[PDB]
């Protein structure tokens, strides 16, 4: 029974709801009370909804508003007891989640919300607290960055307080002189150098006006060292000789070089090379129906960082990172189509409480900066919130951890990550004749796609809220959707022109995108969308709002544009026309007049180049102090280096497997073990050409020595990229990305000395281009301690990301050791030098060291390359891994770990000193080989010239012995298993601290069981027997309706599953059932897909499925389809969600259960094994028996029964379908083997007769052999999944 008040205009209505936390997390929030002094009984939390209404709700509409806001799981009720806090977001923001409840609301008929937004009431029951102990709790109970504390649920008014539009403010240079602008420049913030101020000073005095706010903070965005790379296109002396090329200078030289296979580079924000051709899998714009379409896929990338506002609040600044990276995917030439991501991160050291490692000191941080584990805890699931909800799998990255007082270049510091290394890259595919940008007629019509803008990250950043981004990847996903639609219309394709909306806004966008094309603009600030109507024309047309696209289509192309976005839901406004006269103009029809008038080359010109005058300075390396160092310690602390040891909470975070594209992802093999040292996706869903993704990065030898750091961030993307099969070297392309604490002693020269390595020595000597790239030059933190200055400053940090296209996925390697008879090889790139400077075995014992790694020998770089190459082709490795981080000890462990197995190895031939052979990180790795094969692999790589490089260790075993040898001495010998699992350590207390501790805790002790026999199969059936093919062989395909709401994103490998299987796939998105433009009856069967439609708000599922009980007309249609005799349906995941929600219009389907958060708090990307249990479903004929694996990618998987009658009556019904079981074969409840605490491991369900399955699984991701993570050797090109659709195609006849 809910309130509802006077809001101004509107009225605001307060509905509760369900309980907010779990006994977990209570009892967690009652431990950090008590650990604070602070007596507190009981807590209880509820949310609270707030819905402002702009008009009356009938008894029908508010019992459909009340509906739309019960979700989530059953937790029991509590009433109100104690004290209220009630937490919210800050007043004059909008959260995410009140941005897509709200556009549930709308597609339910309900326009009279104006807004809904949630918060969470907490009851507090501590009645000894004094006032200060009060603020105390209040301030543990909500992040300062983004919320607010309340003492009453009435006011949440303040959050929906609507605001006048702020004028104009003009720069009173005509009347002050230049102090105004002195004054601007400090008020505004706008940084702006003595000679800017000069610049603009002398361009408005020859206008003879005074230049408005908005006009002065667009110039300064745009000068930024952000924009405008002033470092990288510098002038340079060094040591007291001018310089012939500026950084970027020398990295084009690469392309200079290196043409070969390039289509795009330096003139987008991605590169472009030739990829393969392949069929091209999507929905025709006239018929809807999927079809390949045979041409040439080729191959963008990108990769930059977001590194400041990660500092300041790291969920939406890694979450935005993605976010932004992905839109310049897709604004690649005239529209492109992400397809698969990477992830970075640097951090200082985590001191885990509880966990601290020996090698770690407290030395203090900025107050207003979060700490390296908060950085680790909250942005990898940002980044992974963004990845998971817009639908691309994230597949290869990175994670160091450093920190220490270090004899470096400048002497005795502090050198690390404070401000952390937060990078996001990727890869996509375009099609030829989009790839190079268009021109833009005069007259063109100048679009912003995506959202409403709000007053979010103006300027890039008393609490610096500047720096707090925003994120709503469910948005950028529908606008992703109207950039395929584009694409995929292939000549008429709409789009001239699309860019990014990135830094300074519309303010650096627009004036880009009508510069790019020779233009001018003319633009209407009140055609801009906006969600803060309160906003001033500088902070509308400045601010840094997220999940926006410029983009220009002519006139006559907007009625087409207009039926595309309506289609798909993407908001998009004409804001402007191209002219031929350059020249910028901003109107504002509210206040009648002129914000920005101002010829272009006046605001797009440049104050003269910088010039940088500097020196070198070089460290002299301390030789490693051994004192405290035995190989058996070492080998401990070195796997309990966060950058060493095992990821899988980074991993199983993010899906893998959305676009059922996914060959080779970092989970190696049955025991999925994350070991993989590149990514792998194939071209298309009809072929094995691919295109692969690693990472190299070494920053610790920065602090010895830069342009080493440089060559081996190169050395190690080539060698965790060399087990994949691509052939030439030139087909390798890679992004740089540069990391640096410009003007900090002794920084600058090493940048340019390392840049110079790298583009105008190795990259060249090798063949390989860097045609994109990107720089971040402020890597330093300040801060007063105590009564101190200190700082904190990274090492030079390179990083390289390398890309390829791929001639076979499957003939790729892994870690994965076989334990048939078989030879252990080391290639030592290192020629014996065993270098131990800046290494994981000194960083674990604080020290630096003398000497670092580097790239020994250029010719034996390329000839291992070279030599890699012929021996994937010729299919003679059984494993490879690289040797990195923790050097061939680690190499041997993980392969050991991978493969579950033991390896006998002796390193006599490594030198005298087995440290330095163990630990050294040298390029090179180890290769296993048949026994029968040793001897000619080993004359192959002789014929490179690698002979002494090359050194026959040993080999791999079946048990749990990890043995090092010298001749006669064991130099080290241990348990596989305890290694594996001291290794696990660090994900293990990460994934306890984070996530439910019971399901982190039953992860890392099953893999101190050795008797795990890992991923296995036993098929009921011929999964090479393709049963449709007599009904294909008749031409006669019936379709299916391939069901999509907006923010559904496995619909096109959904599609192409049923294509294999016979079906006509037909595009029917939400849109089209209640416009008209499909009816069910026209079909026999029906798939709802999966993805994270309305981004699960209000419940996973929940917003697709009431959108359609509540449009009574679109109801009956679901109705009359379900209630046919014959008509076949199917939901995976999402899907499997809506139509769990969607129960009351589907027969024999009234035991079904609920699917909710899963039991680890978690999402949880794994590959499950799962039995086929006896039901009714047609889908599963044919199967009953078989275990196999399967792709799961969920966070709302846990199967919910109202009470044990209700599940005990589903049992004897006999609906139940899968259910999840251990590697052992017994069904699950134990974390992960059931990833999200469903009871009897149920997965999936069917209806009495059988004709409706419903599963959380994907097992569209996986009916491709070559998509499934891990897979008996055995198999052809069809997993035992495909049955799932063959079947369907069969039961229709
Ligand atoms: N930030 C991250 N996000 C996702 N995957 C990660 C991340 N860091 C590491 N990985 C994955 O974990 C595995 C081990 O990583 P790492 O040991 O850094 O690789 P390598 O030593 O081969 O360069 C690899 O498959 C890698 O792609
Ligand atoms: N891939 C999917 O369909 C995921 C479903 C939903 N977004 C969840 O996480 O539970
Ligand atoms: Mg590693
Ligand atoms: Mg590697
Ligand atoms: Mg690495
Ligand atoms: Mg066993």
């Amino acid at each position: 029974a809910s309130g509802l008040v006077p809001r101004g205009s509107h009225m605001m209505e307060i509905l509760r709801g369900s309980p907010a936390l779990s006994a977990f997390r209570i009892n967690k929030l009652l431990a950090r009370f008590q650990a604070a002094n602070l007596q507190v009984h009981n807590i209880y939390a509820e949310y609270v909804h707030f819905a402002d209404l702009n008009a009356p709700l009938n008894d029908s509409e508010q019992a459909q508003l009340t509906r739309l806001l019960q979700y989530g799981p059953a937790l029991s009720s509590h009433t109100p007891a104690g004290k209220l806090l009630l937490v919210t977001p800050r007043p004059g923001t909008i959260s995410p989640w009140s941005s897509k409840a709200t556009d549930i609301a709308h597609n339910c008929g309900l326009q009279q919300v104006d807004r809904l937004e949630r918060g969470v009431a907490y009851y507090i029951e501590a009645s000894t607290l004094t006032a200060e102990q009060w603020r105390q709790v209040a301030a543990e109970l909500h992040d300062r960055m983004m919320e607010t504390v309340f003492s009453s649920l009435t006011d949440a008014e303040k959050l929906f307080i609507h605001h006048q539009p702020a004028p104009v403010s003009s720069v009173d240079l005509l009347g002050e002189g230049r102090q105004a602008l002195i004054d601007a420049n400090l008020r505004l913030g706008l940084a702006l150098a003595e000679d800017e101020i000069d610049y603009l000073q002398e361009a408005f005095t020859k206008l003879g006006r005074n230049p408005n706010d908005i006009e002065l903070y667009m110039f300064a965005q745009a000068n930024s060292e952000h924009c405008r790379h002033k470092i990288f296109n510098a002038d340079w002396i060094i040591d007291g000789k001018p310089q012939p090329k500026s950084l970027f200078k020398m990295i084009k030289n690469t392309f200079e070089t290196t043409p070969d296979y390039v289509l795009s580079a330096y003139k987008d924000n991605a590169a472009v090379m030739e990829g393969s051709a392949v069929g091209r899998y999507f929905a025709d714009h006239n018929t809807g129906r999927y079809d390949f379409h045979q041409e040439p896929a080729h191959i963008l990338m990108k990769v930059e960082t977001h590194n400041h506002p990660t500092a300041i609040s790291p969920w939406p600044g890694a979450a935005t990172g993605s976010g932004g990276e992905i839109r310049d995917e897709g604004a690649t030439g005239r529209g492109a189509k992400p397809k698969a991501g990477l992830v970075g991160f640097s951090v200082s050291n985590l001191r885990i409480p509880g966990f601290e490692q020996p090698w770690e000191e407290d030395f203090g941080k900025p107050e207003r900066i979060v700490t390296a584990l908060d950085i680790m805890t909250e942005g990898p699931l940002g980044g992974a919130a963004f990845n998971n909800e817009f639908g691309r799998p994230a597949l290869t990255g990175y994670f160091r951890t450093y920190e220490e007082k270090v004899n470096s270049h400048n002497g005795e510091e502090l050198r690390g990550y404070h401000k952390p290394i937060m990078l996001a890259g990727g890869i996509g595919n375009i099609r030829a004749d989009h790839v190079q940008k268009g021109e833009i007629v005069v007259g063109a019509k100048l679009i912003v796609l995506g959202g409403p803008a709000m007053n979010i990250g103006l300027g890039g950043g008393d609490l610096d809220f500047a720096s707090v981004q925003r994120d709503n990847p469910e948005m950028e996903r529908r606008c992703q959707e109207v950039i395929d639609r584009c694409w995929q219309l292939g000549d008429a394709n709409p789009i001239l022109f699309i860019h990014d909306v990135g830094a300074g806004g519309l303010s650096n966008a627009m004036p880009e995108l009508v510069s790019d094309g020779g233009r001018g603009g003319k633009f209407e600030l009140r055609d801009i969308l906006s969600d803060e109507p309160g906003m001033s024309p500088l902070e509308i047309w400045c601010n840094e709002s997220q999940e926006r696209y410029v983009l220009a289509v002519a006139a006559d192309q907007l009625p087409l544009f207009d039926e595309l976005c309506k289609r798909e839901r993407a908001p998009y406004a004409v804001i402007g026309d191209a002219t031929e006269e350059q020249h910028l103009s901003l109107h504002d029809n509210h206040f009648d007049n002129q914000p920005i008038d101002l010829p272009l080359d006046v605001l797009l010109g440049k104050t003269p180049k910088m010039t940088r005058d500097v020196q070198t300075l070089k460290a002299k390396g301390d030789a490693l102090n051994r004192a405290d160092i035995t190989i058996a310690d070492a080998v401990k602390r070195v796997l309990h280096l966060p950058t060493v040891a095992e990821k899988t909470f980074l991993v199983t975070i993010g899906d893998r497997t959305v676009t059922g594209m996914v060959a080779r992802d970092q989970m190696v093999g049955p025991w999925q073990v994350p070991v993989a040292d590149c990514a792998v996706t194939t071209a298309s869903l009809d072929s094995y050409y691919g295109e692969a993704m690693s990472i190299g990065e070494r920053a610790p030898v920065a602090l010895l020595d830069f342009a080493a750091s440089a060559r081996l961030a190169v050395g190690e993307a080539l060698t965790n990229i060399a087990a994949t099969q691509i052939g030439d070297i030139k087909r390798i392309k890679l992004s740089a990305n540069w990391m640096a604490a410009a003007g900090h002693p002794g920084e600058d020269a090493g940048l340019y000395d390392a840049v110079k390595a790298v583009g105008e020595e190795l990259c060249p000597q090798l063949g390989l281009t860097i045609p994109v790239g990107k720089d971040s030059m402020s890597m330093k933190t300040r801060w007063q301690e105590g009564n101190e200055q200190r700082e904190m400053t990274s090492p030079l940090s390179l990083v390289i990301s390398a890309f390829a296209r791929v001639e076979d996925v499957r003939h790729t390697l892994t870690p994965q050791l076989s334990t048939e008879d078989n030879a252990l090889l080391l290639i030592d790139l290192g020629k014996g030098h065993n270098a131990l400077g800046a290494t994981a075995l000194a960083q674990v014992y604080r020290q630096l060291g003398d000497k670092p790694a580097d790239v020994r020998d250029v010719a034996q770089l390329k000839g291992f390359y070279d030599a890699m190459q012929a021996l994937v082709a010729a299919r003679k490795l059984l494993a490879w891994h690289d040797r990195s981080d923790g050097g061939l000890l680690v190499t041997l462990a993980e392969m050991a770990f991978a493969g579950h197995c033991g390896v006998q190895v002796d390193i006599a031939a490594l030198g005298d000193d087995h440290l330095a052979a163990l630990f050294n990180e040298e390029l090179g790795g180890v290769i296993q080989v048949r026994a029968e094969d040793r001897d000619a692999v080993e004359a192959l790589l002789a014929q490179y010239g690698l002979a002494d490089c090359v050194h026959y260790l040993g080999q791999a075993l079946a048990g749990d012995r990890f043995v090092i040898t010298a001749n006669d001495q064991t130099v080290f010998s241990e348990s596989r298993t305890t290694l594996r699992v001291w290794w696990a350590e660090t994900t293990w207390q990460m994934q306890r601290l984070r996530d439910n501790p019971q399901c982190a805790d039953q992860e890392h002790e099953a893999k101190a069981n050795d008797t795990d026999p890992g991923l296995n199969v036993k098929l009921s059936f011929d999964i090479n027997e393709d049963i449709a093919a007599p009904y294909i062989a008749t031409g006669a395909r019936p379709k299916v309706a391939v069901l999509r709401e907006q923010g559904v994103n496995s619909h096109v490998e959904m599609a192409a599953a049923f294509h294999r299987a016979g079906f006509d796939a037909i595009d029917v998105h939400m849109s089209d059932l209640l416009g008209g433009r499909i009816g069910l009856g026209n079909f026999h069967a029906l798939v709802a897909c999966g993805g994270f439609s309305y981004g699960d708000v209000l419940g996973a599922g929940e917003g697709w499925a009431k959108s359609i009980l509540f449009n009574h007309r679109v109801r009956d249609e679901f109705e009359t389809f379900f209630h046919r005799p014959q008509t076949l349906a199917l939901g995976v995941c999402n899907g499997c969600q809506m139509m769990s929600n969607l129960r009351e219009l589907i027969p024999g389907s009234e035991l079904w259960p609920r699917f909710v958060r899963n039991h680890s708090d978690r999402f949880e990307a794994r590959f499950s094994l799962v039995e086929v249990t006896q039901s009714p479903s047609l889908l599963l004929q044919g199967m009953v028996g078989s275990q196999m694996p399967i792709a799961v990618s969920h966070g709302e998987g846990r199967v919910e029964v109202r009470d044990d009658a209700h599940l005990a009556a589903l049992e004897s019904k006999g609906l139940v379908a899968l259910r999840y079981v251990d590697n052992f074969g017994k069904v699950t409840e134990t974390y992960p083997a059931n990833p999200n605490g469903s009871p009897n491991g149920i997965t999936a369900v069917t209806t009495e007769n059988g004709r409706v399955t419903i599963m959380m699984p994907h097992p569209e991701a996986v009916f491709r052999t070559v998509a499934n993570s891990w897979h008996p050797e055995n198999w052809g090109e069809d997993s035992p999944w495909m049955r799932i659709f063959r079947n369907a195609r069969k039961q229709l006849g």
